[PDB]
């Protein structure tokens, strides 16, 4: 992880 979202 380490980026965000949500998908």
């Amino acid at each position: 992880x380490y980026x965000x979202x949500y998908x």
